[PDB]
């Protein structure tokens, strides 16, 4: 006597069914939602659910994605302060926090964003303990580490995007000098995400031909090619883009969504992503830096053992200790 | 002695190019963007320009997708407040509009929008005589008339986003009562974006099956599937959607990506977009008004004659009298 | 130490996996490979077996696939006699058995074919008893109805390909005639695949028109638009096609991709595939015939009750008396 | 009033519009084939042309390609021996092919295709007078000479597959040795297809890390990991793959679909394909051979310039001098 009644005869015995690719977004803002949207278009989930603390913009975020669902392929959108709404996802991506802010110091977004991790990540395994977890937010290799901690996760289900996207943007900066697909440039900035990272200069190539054999110079003080200054506007390009438009969305959504692909799609593919480094290049503390890292259905299996020039090393050291500088401090991880 | 002139030999010389497939999308507000990501998503544009008054913005949204190129296949994304910028686009989308300042009136917002309109689309079809206009900023079926006239184009050039998105919600809303897929679930939202719109009952099918002759109550106000509540439930959830996170736009942006793909594919799908209705239904006027629509690489070439029930058409004629009435009263198209 | 063990560190322990999204094809002929390449092109499978008689021909078609892998997203592509190969399938295609030289369908002639899948089915629920199977083998709808007997799955995980092609056919000869794309024509070819299907001229449509409103006299001889001649061409347009090429392969393995793609993202998509219609429209008898079905995770879970002619279900049950006259003389199920 | 007169209203007047990215397949064989259902399924052409010499083979698959139109979105599929259906094509793939006679000498095989060549490229060149031709017929490098000379097109408008299918199944063998994507995998196979490729171990690498580096041994005869061995599977493979199964299509096919992206989206990404090599590497005659080449929709505009060793240079020499042995006893060219 329903209309559904009359329309649609059941075959199976209706049940509760658990989704195969469920994804969690935590955090609806610029980032967060730039990350939902790429997951969607590239139909990565078969069930997207959206926390956030402002249940208004969650729900008006949740509504408009399901309004898009004719031109989607993802059947089930649910959004929910409460993360029972989570329960099963696949793959977790944080993007939750504030972004830095003119004046305010690192110690101080340290602060403001562990505070918030400190809620979340407890909250992310009670619903989904056999997770991976993407960590989006500021500082993120400091991030990647408290969520470690806090989540009691092995360290191949916790991954720092961390300089996924620096090396996405070198890709694009070495495009525009040589005029091609950025695809068919190669090259790896590793170590901490922005100011401090690191250049692998003897990787850098074009169809196997390495940049720094045809030019010997690059990344020193004496280049008419000024590699450095390349190295340098990775950096400054995501501080300029900050200064006109206020915060970065669509790269980053982007390159998580990448993330996402090799990960359910099991491929194997290599990203420079962080991981938990300790024992490696001689480093002694438990921190997050990016190597290039096998990303699968298992989350991050295997990292690539590169020839690092003594110098590179020493800045991978020095980050390690600035990381745990700051990591000693934090209370009740 | 450059990089570029050690590594890359020519075999052709370097050549003035045109884009085979360039899009121009005015307006980098949330729904400018949310269109802009799509297209980049779905690999329609060879070539992406973006306009807009706030030229840092503008930049930074430039910038920002550039970034994000290693995921794409788009190799030219460029921005400018010049429409010079825009030349020899194939499509140009239309998301410009004011903000509303403090209880200013409707008609006065109207005339506003106009006038960004009078200097806009002028200055389109100077730099892309051939291209194909899509409207989207609101009020979407007036500025949709407004564009047609100032830009001199023949009708089948110049489409309204009109009904695009309400009917997609509504696919949505009756997917969701069924369990099925939207792509499934078939029905038309025609007439008037928004309050006055009209839902085509009798059209109304699932696997062809009229779901208005298993339940011929459908649309009265004696109906215990409550349809009238989904058609109202159209309207209403995109105001509610606009309370909750202050405006719309993904859902938009999708629908404006689909469009894109029927013409740039010169597929002749069938999308309930505004055309202009002057001589059908009994209409006397030149209005744009929402029907099933054939979109091809020549833009809107055919319309779906319905037989339309005595209250339809007599809403249609409405709302053609409403838009009219506004319309005449603009000057200086 | 190997290049692998010089080049790749372990992060996570080195650990076997069971996929996520395995699809298995059972024949690796015309059709059967047609099925694996539109598999392998819209990424459907994490890991993609082969199984058939032939070992040399099956290890040339599993190379041939493995030489594609850098422009694919499936990492493990295998290949068999052995049924072991086929372990953990979520779906497995069946495409073995004879193919028609012109075309017939005997008692005989299935009772071999019975032969062949009574080795064949219960391999397949063996190595993958949570399998939905997908059958192809001609003739389709009685062998549909062999695999379910000799696998003793519920109904909703044994599918005929039915008439999912003959749909197919239908609506690229209505976009042919009306010059729209196929997507935006609506139809229904149900029942038998082949000679006895029954054309729901009821249903065919754009955007909600009914085309038989508009020619009452479609599917007669009363009709100058010749829609019987359309249905005609539906059943003669496949023999054609074996008369010019030797067989048919590309249309059958898009259309079996799209099944796949329904349910590995559970979208309850409806499809005009192959079900049990005992006890529907007046059958009697255990045989499968195509209805408009939802597709999804589970396999086929409904089925849509349509308003039916009397001679649409005249049809139905002579087709089910003709398929039931076959089975009941069946031995070895 | 026809049935489309009733139901289609016209809102521009019916015009026949020439396609925007139309490719033509020549010879319908399992390579044609392969690379047909490869360009439809990346939605990568608007109108599809095949031409044979076998007029029902060709008419059955240009039908059975139709009959998939619901899953494609290519509106346009026609199939012709005359090279009329060919006009307006951007890129035409040839692959048709003689077949070589068990005691003949190789400049007897060569030229009874020049004497079918001698028909065909002038065929193309006069319908398609702007296209890009891309010659997949064996023995592949000369018969991409014989193509340039029959064309009369510049040197950017004629590519060679030549050693773009060696570097993939190259790049899946490293990436079956590591267990990673072939994509993570970087190697290049130059110079002439088959037996006396080269492979360039100096650009052999992973993540930017060198794998002669690592073995400085790498593709001597005093090599632990016999990566000579490797370079003969890449020759000996496809052998094994004819034996197999008679023929290889399917990587053939997904890679040329590869090269057809990277032109018709202007992408200027880079591949192993064959060009005229005349004036590099100290070679004096007009011979194709394969480096990495930059693609985009001028066809093959820029070739990158190697470091290549004394031994890989005098291979490239000996290459051009066994091509033009046979290329100057040549007639009617
Ligand atoms: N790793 C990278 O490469 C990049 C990282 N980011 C980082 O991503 C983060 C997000 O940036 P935006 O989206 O632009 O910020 P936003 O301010 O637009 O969004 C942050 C969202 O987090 C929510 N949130 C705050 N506390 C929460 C809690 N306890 N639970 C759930 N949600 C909570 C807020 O309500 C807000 O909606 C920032 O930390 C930013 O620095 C941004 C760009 C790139
Ligand atoms: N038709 C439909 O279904 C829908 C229509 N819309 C409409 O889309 C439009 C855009 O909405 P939002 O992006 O949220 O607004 P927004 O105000 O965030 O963005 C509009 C942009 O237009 C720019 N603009 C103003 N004058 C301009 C000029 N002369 N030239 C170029 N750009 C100019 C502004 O600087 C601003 O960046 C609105 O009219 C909105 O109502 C919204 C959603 C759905
Ligand atoms: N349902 C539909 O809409 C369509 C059905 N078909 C049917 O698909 C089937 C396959 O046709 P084609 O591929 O053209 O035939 P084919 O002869 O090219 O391939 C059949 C394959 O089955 C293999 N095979 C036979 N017995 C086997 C066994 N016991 N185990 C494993 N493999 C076995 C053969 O060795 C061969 O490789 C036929 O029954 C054909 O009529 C084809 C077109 C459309
Ligand atoms: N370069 C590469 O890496 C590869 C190249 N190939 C080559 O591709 C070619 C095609 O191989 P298959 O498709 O397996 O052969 P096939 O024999 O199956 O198909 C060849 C087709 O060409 C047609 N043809 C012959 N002369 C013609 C003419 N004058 N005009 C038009 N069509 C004509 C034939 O009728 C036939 O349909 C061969 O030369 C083969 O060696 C094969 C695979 C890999």
């Amino acid at each position: 006597a329903t209309l559904k009644e009359k329309l649609i005869a059941p075959v199976a015995e209706e049940e509760a069914t658990v989704p195969n690719n469920k994804i969690t977004v935590v955090g609806v803002g610029q980032v967060g939602m730039a990350c939902a949207i790429s997951i969607l278009g590239k139909s990565l989930a078969d069930e997207l659910a959206l926390v956030d603390v402002l249940e208004d913009k969650l729900k008006g975020e949740m509504m408009d994605l399901q309004h898009g669902s004719l031109f989607l392929q993802t059947p089930k959108i649910v959004a929910d302060k409460d993360y029972s709404v989570t329960a099963n996802s696949k793959i977790v991506v944080v993007t939750a926090g504030v972004r830095q802010q003119e004046g305010e110091s690192r110690l101080n977004l340290v602060q403001r964003n562990v505070n918030v991790f400190k809620f979340i990540i407890p909250q992310i395994v009670k619903y989904s303990p056999d997770c991976i977890i993407i960590v989006v937010s500021n500082p993120v290799d400091i991030l990647t580490y408290v969520t470690w901690k806090l989540s009691g996760l092995p360290k191949h289900r916790v991954i720092g995007s961390g300089c996924n996207l620096d090396s996405a943007r070198f890709r694009y900066l070495m495009a525009e000098k040589l005029g091609i697909h950025p695809s068919s440039c190669h090259g790896w900035i590793l170590g901490e995400h922005g100011d401090s990272s690191v250049a692998v200069w003897s990787g850098v190539n074009v169809a196997g031909v390495s940049l720094q054999e045809l030019n010997p110079e690059m990344g020193t003080d004496n280049d008419s090619e000024n590699w450095k200054e390349v190295h340098k506007m990775v950096v400054e390009s995501a501080y300029e883009v900050i200064k006109l438009k206020g915060y970065t969305n669509w790269a980053i959504g982007l390159s998580v969504a990448d993330l996402i692909e090799s990960m359910l799609k099991n491929l194997s593919r290599i990203h420079p992503v962080s991981t938990m480094v300790k024992g490696m290049y001689g480093i002694e503390n438990e921190v997050f830096l990016s190597l290039p890292c096998i990303l699968n259905a298992r989350g991050l299996t295997s990292v690539i053992n590169q020839k690092l020039k003594d110098d590179e090393v020493a800045q991978l050291k020095k980050s390690a200790d600035t990381l745990w500088d700051i990591q000693k401090d934090l209370k009740d991880l």
